[PDB]
């Protein structure tokens, strides 16, 4: 094997994709080979291709996905509106397991949060984490409500002995703010904050984004993932 | 004793307080004596006062607070900023037990979401629900992300064997989007949806708000909340 990391979020719109790109870019600059698997993509009718994002921002070429739905909804719901099933649990696990190879960091991006249905029946990114024995990196916000949402997510992780790889603040505001400031301390009292991605990092060009990414994560932690 | 519900939410800003007032109104219109409790209230320096809002909206007069903090932050961080400490778990529990009385529905409104620290160390509303054998009513949104947030909250309730009294959609749009209609149907498969309060329910005078509250819930279920 190499290392398989599931990247989940406490909710939607928390910067998960750009965190996957950022971790991917940091890891590549450390010489680690990186693949990203986004099994289920939604909101595609309005352009959303998160794998393309990762490719543009981090230069990953091993970008694997099974299903794209047009509606900007949860996978299960976008499928319902499309009249088409979700992929199967085996499809998602086999695809990920086949991506994984010595020396490669395989990132597994979820859709929305940890417990959103990814495959039939009712199987989540948490289920997939168990099947492939992956730790979970949790993308969190710095806003009010993040501690409840983070504590909820890590509880859900721990109920199935899914290890928490740490937290990444998806968007760090400038200037921080009192709440943001306080949450960043509170967050690190309950897990390792691997990174706080500066607000606006999604807009950077590739070279800037790689400079940002390499500076946002601890060098030793990244290279230690494989 | 009586019936004690804790009223929590999947997050902050999902409409908890307006849901207490709406349930409070519906139960008082049912001839049920209602008390509303708010052990930790932050944002007082902003004018935040959820006990007062509940009374203003549902005419509930039995209103019980305990901890008040100026900054609109999580209780722990509001405490630290004001130089104060959070109450203790037994202080919160004491405040609730003192209101519990047969034929009375005591609502315990949380600060933020279920796992918001209310007391040291890491004591949450979930623990307080255990201590007083309360069910949780969970206030949700119709917005995307809600199914995940709701499953996490019910999962955390069940992990401590706190019964889920059900869900209330804090704000229900008129008319509802494809995302809102989808989530509501999906939410109703997770747990019973006791009410979906119309959007802007907080801007109703006492008359319109009482008529909304009475329409929002099932009479049967409200009446059945307390013997």
């Amino acid at each position: 094997g190499g290392t398989i990391l599931v990247v989940t979020g406490t909710g939607t719109g928390v910067g998960k994709t750009v965190v996957c790109a950022a971790l991917a870019s940091a890891a590549r600059q450390a010489g680690i080979d990186v693949a990203v698997c986004k099994p289920v993509q939604t909101g595609t009718a309005r352009g959303d291709d998160d794998l393309a994002e990762v490719g543009r921002l981090a230069g990953v070429t091993q970008l694997a996905g099974l299903a794209r739905y047009p509606q900007p909804m949860a996978p299960a719901a976008a499928a319902e509106h499309a009249g088409m099933a979700l992929p199967a649990r085996d499809q998602i696990v086999r695809l990920i397991a086949d991506l994984d190879r010595p020396g490669r960091l395989t990132l597994v991006e979820g859709a929305g949060g940890l417990l959103v249905e990814l495959a039939e029946p009712g199987v989540t990114l948490r289920d997939v984490a168990v099947d492939v024995a992956a730790a979970a990196l949790v993308v969190v916000t710095a806003d009010l409500g993040t501690l409840n949402h983070t504590k909820l997510t890590l509880e859900a992780l721990a109920a199935q002995q899914v290890s928490c790889a740490g937290l990444v603040i998806g968007s760090w505001p400038d200037p921080p703010g009192l709440v943001a400031a306080s949450n960043r301390s509170a967050l690190a009292r309950i897990a390792m904050v691997r990174a706080a991605l500066p607000a606006g990092a999604a807009s950077l060009d590739a070279g800037d984004f790689a400079a940002m990414s390499a500076a946002a994560f601890d060098r030793n932690w990244v290279a230690g993932l494989v």
